[PDB]
């Protein structure tokens, strides 16, 4: 559908112009003196008269500058143009001079820069339109706010004048640009795009769902941990389409006196019902309705109440849906989790590691930064901030830019002349500064997403990824095979080995091939909960893993409570997962006796994979594996090192790859001692370039790191192993045997 | 399993909503008004319909349930010595309840199953309670011993007259041994003695540690017969082998 | 003052509260201080009535409340982070804590070199010695 075309500069000068291509004018067959409507970015247009002209291409419009910066489009973005034949005269609009380069004059300027403007071109001018006009070295914008028709208006010299305003400051270009988009909002794409899809169609097509009979939602739940945005992605949503905003603050309606707050309440509620498909926000649910024990009044159950009988009182024709936003679901009245209020729950949980780069991108805007940093490197480390904390990591490190350009910025210039005002950048070290020096992360709960191990970080072990593979990859690539007759997936294996053979390195491969989410909870963090019997306190943590449907939660070392209950509170709690979820659940152990009978039976915890020592091949891709980061002699051989270390589990021979790299740090930090102390450290015969004694781990740093080795597990141990791998029975017994022919 | 029906309405709604989100390619941008083609040429299939049930909606289901088992005599072959007491154990008290009336022989109120683990226990529990189409409740053990572990002992009446509402019901207990690793078998024991017998609810309790259990559960009155369930013989093995292929398709000369 | 806005009757403690960040915003860039916050908005647990949470509700929207452009920051003071309402331990009302804790041996002559200002002490006075000990 030829509508939407490329916008490119433009040599003339006239306003509200818009460019069109004469090969296409059949199509459209307006001519010169007809209006259009442009669309913009972030929900503001404008309007126009077109020009036909050759100096245009075939798809790229040439447009001036400020009606580009109208609908807030750049080089390379695309518009949409749409004949509008509601042209008409209007009386009054309101122009007003939004610069600071009036130059202080007052008055009835309007004689000189309006009248013998506007005249020979039925000019339109669209309410907000930043067009500007120049006379006498004045430059002055009229950004109209009040247009009497609608939505634009054709300026009559006959037009009386209404001037007794006085012209302001840029502050309300301040509140017309958070207006914001899509792009505006980072870290949560896959929650905005399932948000956008529950929200967006029911209020932009309001007749098709009326159409077949569906349900548009009623009340959405957007939990999460606090200060990562969860309003201005409501802002987001509700201004990229056209809906109106209404924000319910939380203790705003508890400040008020007693029998009023319920006031307020009912004149949002009804200025939500009597204007267009719109959507109100509550922030901070849980301080005006908290869990019935932080219930000591009654005045908080009346206004609690009165929440429940005004969400439950809206039609579906009113087209207005309720989000709220608390941090946990159990933080609130369960009374209003019914069908009805609110059901639907987002989670706009932490941001991982490539989702913590677009987050500072868009804080990075407006600072001039040099080439030494690297934006990837920062967002690697970090873990645990939020976008608050990402953005006070922004203006620390600017700060501390500032801090280190006292030697200019001094007391003998108390006024700050415009140098170093634009002409200082930031640097790495500033970066790590910031990082380091301060920001403690506000984060200590668990992280979903998805591994970056890779299959060769351990090679060996066909067996156990060919079972591995058949019990997490065709479940869920392959589910009609399964269902062809008819073959029920298991729920989980149990992993058993020697202690550090890569055994939750071996359980993130198998999330990162199938492309799904891992979660891990350890011993230290399970057995916290019965020493202070919180036992009740792993059904969120079940259904945080329901919520992340393709998930694989690992337990590891669930017998750490088998050294004197809550085996018994997961065992209830996965006998009530359904199968139809994906979620599989691996357990690590290292004394396999010990452990409950009660997880083996069929259904629970089924399939023993045995976990050996590493092998050779094994060894030396770890061996490999672990020497990524540091550069390493070209003539270090590994092949060598492989099949020497033979009894070595794969914990020990990953730290004789840090003990020769701190036996090489500590030479290298030695062959600088005596550099600096030279003796008549004199400027001849100087060393200018760089020496670098130590510019890699050299071969001889292993061979004196290799004197300090320890196998860690005996030959006694690992035979428990073997035998416990002889109490499963092994395939034993009767043994071949053959069909009847 | 599990779904309530405004949660069933919400699975359908949702179907309708993802067969429409298949058809964006008629529904564009450049046609912002929908014309009347697909608002009424549009029919949901059943892939939406798995879709919809895989991808979302969590049951909101996690009680107990009454219902009448659809398991059959000869799911489980054999044991006719079993079945015949069981029959009169459970089918003479309900289907003729005169004669029973004419010389005073007060029914029993329940056996105790007992055997080696695992072989169709639960399975033979369901079978004379779809026979007689009677209700069939079933508890377990790491839902009981839940209830001592957090002093919640208390917490067995509400689910005995729950048994109470629903008459012709049979009460199924499993592995009630589980607390005998280390009380609530004296919450059941003071609840049975005083539920009437005019009522027709059975405890069947089924164990495999049949010694470490209280003799006190052993008392005449409470809990009397005591029935063994052997393993398995010949024609029960080839029941239950042909029982468990009734989904797979099976070559016809894979002899059983 | 903590008490002193505790000590008024009920309705009436929160016009203060109003009236005074008027005058901080009415005013030049300025700055106000809360003393002893932790008896106007202690833990949750030590709450048993109602007038106090709106009193606490009240400092957060009038804290939230505030512009950037306005130039009045808040100082308040505690004796220990988790004697506070952690519901204003948010983004954008009390993040940045510092500790001005205990003073320490070479800390405490000066503290007391201010003291000693105005008394006459004589010659075998050794305030390092004193300093030493307490």
């Amino acid at each position: 559908r030829p509508n939407r075309l490329i916008v490119d500069e433009a040599i003339n000068e006239d306003n509200s112009v818009v460019s069109l291509s004469q090969p296409k004018m059949d199509e459209l067959q307006l001519f010169r003196g007809d209006t259009v409507l442009l669309k913009g970015k972030k929900r503001r247009e404008a309007v126009c008269i077109v020009l036909s002209d050759d100096t245009c291409s075939d798809e790229k419009i040439r447009m001036n500058r400020v009606v580009r910066n109208n609908l807030r489009v750049r080089l390379g973005d695309v518009i949409s143009i749409q004949p509008c034949p509601d042209v008409k005269y209007g009386k009054r609009i309101h122009v007003l001079p939004i610069d600071d380069t009036v130059e202080g004059i007052t008055g009835n300027l309007f004689e000189v820069y309006l009248k013998p403007y506007f005249l020979e071109a039925y000019r339109p001018i669209r309410k907000g339109d930043i067009f500007l006009v120049r006379g006498g070295m004045r430059a002055v914008e009229f950004k109209v706010v009040e247009t009497d028709p609608s939505p634009y208006c054709i300026v009559a010299p006959d037009t009386v004048i209404h001037c007794e305003g006085e012209p302001i400051k840029r502050e309300d270009e301040e509140e017309s640009l958070n207006e914001v988009g899509y792009d505006d909002i980072g870290g949560c794409r896959k929650q905005l795009a399932q948000i956008k899809e529950m929200v967006e169609l029911p209020l932009r097509h309001p007749a098709l769902f009326k159409a077949i009979g569906v349900k548009p939602p009623r009340g959405i739940l957007l939990y999460g941990p606090p200060g990562t945005g969860k309003t201005l992605i409501a802002r987001a949503v509700a201004n990229e389409t056209g809906a109106f905003f209404f924000l319910i603050n939380g203790p705003e309606i508890m400040s008020k006196l007693a029998g009023e707050s319920e006031s307020n309440l009912r004149k949002a509620f009804e200025e939500a019902e009597k204007n267009a498909p719109a959507i109100i926000f509550i922030d901070e649910l849980d301080a005006i309705a908290p869990k019935r024990e932080k219930t000591h009044g009654e005045v908080e159950r009346r206004i609690v109440s009165q929440l429940l009988t005004l969400m439950d009182g809206l039609k579906q024709r009113a087209h207005v849906i309720v989000m709220a936003a608390t941090n946990r679901p159990n933080s609130i009245d369960p009374a209003l989790r019914r069908f009805g209020r609110f059901d639907r729950e987002v989670d706009i949980g932490i941001p991982d590691a490539t989702g913590r780069l677009e987050i500072l991108q868009i804080h990075t805007k407006n600072m001039k930064l040099a080439d030494d940093v690297d934006l990837e490197q920062v967002a690697n480390e970090t873990h645990g901030h939020v976008g608050a904390d990402l953005a006070a990591l922004c203006s620390e490190a600017a700060l501390q830019a500032i801090r280190k350009k006292m030697d200019l910025i001094d007391l003998e210039d108390e006024t700050i002349d415009a140098e170093v005002m634009n002409s200082l950048a930031v640097t790495m070290d500033d970066f790590r500064w910031a990082l380091s020096q301060s920001n403690p992360s506000a984060l200590r709960e668990t992280v979903v997403e998805v591994p970056q191990v890779t299959w060769e970080d351990i090679g060996g072990l066909e067996d156990v990824k060919r079972e591995l593979q058949e019990l997490v990859q065709y479940p869920v690539e392959h589910p009609d095979k399964f269902l062809k007759f008819g073959m029920t997936p298991s729920k989980g294996v149990l992993f058993y080995g020697p202690p550090g053979c890569g055994k939750t390195l071996l359980a993130k491969a198998i999330a990162n091939e199938c492309q799904a989410n891992f979660i891990s909870i350890k011993g230290p963090e399970l057995l916290t909960m019965w020493f202070g019997e919180s036992e009740a306190n792993v059904r969120e943590i079940f259904d945080k893993a329901r919520q992340a449907a393709p998930c694989v939660l690992f337990f590891d070392e669930l017998d750490s409570i088998a050294k004197a209950r809550v085996i018994n509170q997961i065992l209830t709690e996965m006998d009530g997962m359904s199968t139809k979820k994906n979620v599989f659940i691996i357990g690590a152990t290292n004394r396999p006796d010990i452990i409950d009978p009660a997880i083996l039976r069929p259904g629970r915890l089924d399939q023993l994979i045995y976990i050996p020592l590493p092998d050779e091949k094994s060894r030396v891709a770890i061996l490999k594996a672990n020497l990524r980061k540091s550069p390493v002699a070209k003539d270090v051989d590994l092949e060598f090192l492989a099949k020497m270390t033979n009894g070595f589990s794969g914990a020990d021979l990953t730290e004789i790859c840090q003990r020769a790299c701190k036996l090489a740090i500590r030479e290298s930090i030695e062959s600088e001692i005596r550099r600096e102390r030279e003796r008549q450290t004199n400027p001849s015969a100087m060393e200018v370039e760089e020496d670098d004694p130590v510019p890699e781990i050299r071969r001889d740093h292993f061979e004196e790191a290799m004197r300090f080795a320890r196998r860690s597990v005996s030959d006694n141990d690992i035979r428990k192993y073997e035998m416990f791998a002889q109490t499963l029975q092994q395939s034993r017994g009767f043994g071949d045997f053959r069909f009847p022919s």
